[PDB]
Parts: C-alpha cells; sequence; structure tokens
C-alpha cells in the first residue's frame, strides 16, 4: 500500500477516510470496531 493508505491486518489498502465509517472495508472488521470508535 502507498504511503498514504492505511492497511488492514490482512494487507488490504483502505483510505484513511474510511475510519469509524460505518463500513466493514477490512476484512477483520478492525477499523470498525465500536469500543475503538
Ligand atoms: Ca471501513
Amino acid at each position: 500500500c502507498a504511503e498514504s493508505d492505511f492497511v488492514c491486518n490482512n494487507g488490504q489498502c483502505v483510505p484513511s477516510r474510511w475510519k469509524c465509517d460505518g463500513d466493514p472495508d477490512c476484512e477483520d472488521g478492525s477499523d470498525e470496531s465500536p469500543e475503538q470508535c
């Protein structure tokens, strides 16, 4: 992934925009965990 793109634990490149967005973009769903949002 590029230097400006966040990496999920599986290697998926997801923009920095899509944190706590409501959408399970990362396969493990760690970015969308309710406790950390
Ligand atoms: Ca997401």
